[PDB]
């Protein structure tokens, strides 16, 4: 089974995929993060980050309330499973995370968390 | 508030979208589902349909069983809340329901019914 | 004396007070439950419920037993002195009740119902 | 003689049969649970649980109020002959017990103790 995703972010706002398959069989997972738009990453920031369907909120609020310098993420935030590094347009990232972190029946879900995001900037992570 | 939405089914036999929000002002609400794909009705074909996230099951099991002539929906199936027909390459389809047959509290699903969907062929459909 | 407390449940199984003070001047008093989170009410509901400390240990217990359906409330709890009903993300319910019912002295708990809830999803409630 | 058995739950709390056979040459017996539904755990939970008829209700009624965290299960409950952990969508999980364990002329049930569980959520077993 592929143990990897490649996942962009636009400049409106968007990801182009809201649902992420990980097979079981894989010992690690990457996210491969790209931001094929034309602004830069303090108008249009895209990040992807890993959490609990519970946690999400609670990222996402402390996220933006943390500010652009510590990358819209609340410092030693043990709620994010794992995640990339705000970019902007022309940057990449990618984040490999151990796919044992993640458990049959929670419910996963990937989003950013630069402020402005609708309430669809956001998928599922399920396991297979 | 706005009282409709425009989904697309492709030729991946996915939706466009996997989260649909009905403002709790609609009396009515319409969702616009089109097939921009090249593949006729029945090798993809997409339809939109509405119940409860318990009914999904049962409607998705007994609406597969009883065939491309039926829109592969049971008839007089009690748990579809509203649905549009199934469509093909080129084709349009909207359905327009009543949002007081949607109740606070509970939790709805859209999905298709149309044979070899994945779990992920599907979404929620949320008051707000 | 203000007899309204404004009470908000999110996606962490939280309140966001531990403590509610009721004047004894209040005739009736009422309590504002709304759910500021993402989550809907079968995966993450929320109730405000009041009893003695002695009884909220049995109220939960029943109630969990009870189900969803019952709003995780065992029927014709005697022992439940006021309850909003079960809510989910982007509802709210408001309960008022008679001062009356609370004596002085005696020790008062209010509390959420929805399993899994840990031992400080919970608070104490004082007159004044 | 075969020796094992599968078992679903869907998503109206209800298991596929109510009446489980196991032939007396049988030395181990097997039962394969299966969720083919769409909702978790904390919504829709299935377990199998045997007992003798006679210890069903103390079972149930300690079990629901063991809560989600003890799989709706007394903790050392010596009345139960044999369960399966508690399964939401898209999990299994299989039992596996010594059949000398059952005597003859002794009335035997399975059952679930996920709360809200109707009175008709339940089955014999029977040595044939
Ligand atoms: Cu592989
Ligand atoms: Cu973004
Ligand atoms: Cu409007
Ligand atoms: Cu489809
Ligand atoms: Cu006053
Ligand atoms: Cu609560
Ligand atoms: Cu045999
Ligand atoms: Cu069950």
């Amino acid at each position: 089974a592929e143990c990897s995703v490649d996942i962009q972010g636009n400049d409106q706002m968007q990801f182009n995929t809201n649902a992420i398959t990980v097979d079981k069989s894989c010992k690690q997972f990457t996210v491969n993060l790209s931001h094929p738009g034309n602004l830069p990453k303090n108008v249009m920031g895209h990040n992807w980050v890993l959490s609990t369907a519970a946690d999400m909120q609670g990222v996402v609020t402390d996220g933006m309330a943390s500010g652009l310098d510590k990358d819209y993420l609340k410092p030693d935030d043990s709620r994010v499973i794992a995640h990339t590094k705000l970019i902007g347009s022309g940057e990449k990232d990618s984040v490999t995370f151990d796919v044992s972190k993640l458990k049959e029946g929670e419910q996963y879900m990937f989003f950013c968390t630069f402020p402005g995001a609708s309430a669809l900037h956001k998928g599922t992570l399920t396991l297979k």
